[PDB]
């Protein structure tokens, strides 16, 4: 069985931040260290994290006065930090650069008290941290997640309009949805294309590449990401049996029995020793060298902030 691995896969550059936040905040300060959310979502990485001091909550009152506390590579609302600051805490952020982008879009448009559309997922933590910025009681903030939710959006000031975008949605749903919005709001302002990050569009191109080839594709990741998700549904929408894992254990022999190509890609927050214990596992059920797809560059570094060397 020939073992085809995508590229770009795995670790994005806000992800390896993250982490790094964390673990220096560990390395100098010592445990405890809370954390606000799974730093990233990846069992591996927050079990690990865990495992060395790390507390995940999800609210500031779980966290005691004089501590610590890292916002997750998601972001948070304006309402958390807030509260967060209006505490004791010593807060560091390991929001990603590229959601503090959006954040600081929404909050621009209620300065102006003109309404914004985020395009996302209800309940996931960046669109909450995302349409918490937005506050003026003046304006609005609307969520949508697809075309019949434009179609059914009314707003105050359609000619005072502008959308965003979470970070790792679909590119090709996202497309529809602003093409929808564009239709509906003719004089909506937006980005040239939407707030998709480069990491998210990279792999999901590399993940229809894959699929190309691979009669099945593992993507290592873990149910709650969401980017993780959009790259087996994409796949899954090629035809091709996709299965979202976190581990090799997770492996059924089933998905590969008889097949002659099997493709592997990861999340942007799944390590890459996942990736190799994945590989490892195929081999034993049958599969050669894992072969890695010529991919896109990546070449990205987002470094912790000083305080955090
Ligand atoms: C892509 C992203 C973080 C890296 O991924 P995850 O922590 O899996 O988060 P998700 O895709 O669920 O937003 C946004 F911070
Ligand atoms: S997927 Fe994109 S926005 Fe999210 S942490 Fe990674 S680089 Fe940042």
């Amino acid at each position: 069985m020939q073992i085809l691995l995508a590229n770009p896969r795995g670790f994005c550059a806000g992800v390896d931040r993250a982490i790094s936040i964390v673990e220096n905040a560990l390395a100098i300060y010592g445990a405890p260290i809370y954390v606000r959310h799974e730093v990233v979502h990846n069992r591996y990485v927050v079990d690990s994290l865990r495992e060395r001091g790390a507390i995940f909550i999800e609210q500031i009152s779980e966290v005691p006065d004089g501590a610590i506390l890292i916002f997750s590579a998601h972001g948070v609302s304006q309402a958390v930090r807030n509260e967060a600051k209006s505490r004791d805490l010593t807060v560091f952020d390991a929001t990603c650069p590229l959601v503090t982008k959006v954040h600081m879009e929404v909050a621009r448009a209620s300065r102006r008290g003109e309404e914004s559309i985020l395009i996302g997922h209800a309940g996931h933590p960046e669109v909450e941290g995302t349409m918490g910025q937005y506050s003026n009681p003046e304006g609005g903030m609307y969520l949508v997640e697809s075309p019949d939710d434009v179609w059914k959006l009314t707003v105050k000031n359609e000619e005072k309009l502008s959308f965003m975008t979470q970070t790792t949605l679909s590119v090709d749903d996202t497309s529809d949805v602003i093409d929808a919005l564009r239709k509906r709001f003719p004089k909506i302002v937006g980005p040239r294309k939407d707030d998709i990050c480069y990491a998210t569009t990279n792999r999901q191109e590399a993940v229809r590449a894959l699929a190309e080839q691979a009669e099945v594709v593992l993507v290592v990741g873990s149910k709650n990401s969401s980017n993780s998700n959009r790259l087996a549904e994409l796949a899954q929408r090629m035809g091709k049996r996709a299965f979202l894992i976190d581990d090799a254990k997770d492996i059924q022999e089933e998905w590969v029995k008889e097949v002659k190509c099997v493709g592997v890609t990861a999340g942007a927050s799944a390590p890459d020793i996942l990736v190799q214990n994945v590989v490892a596992r195929l081999q034993q059920l049958g599969g050669g060298e894992a072969i890695p797809l010529e991919g896109r560059e990546e070449n990205i570094v987002f470094e912790v902030p000083k305080e955090l060397r």
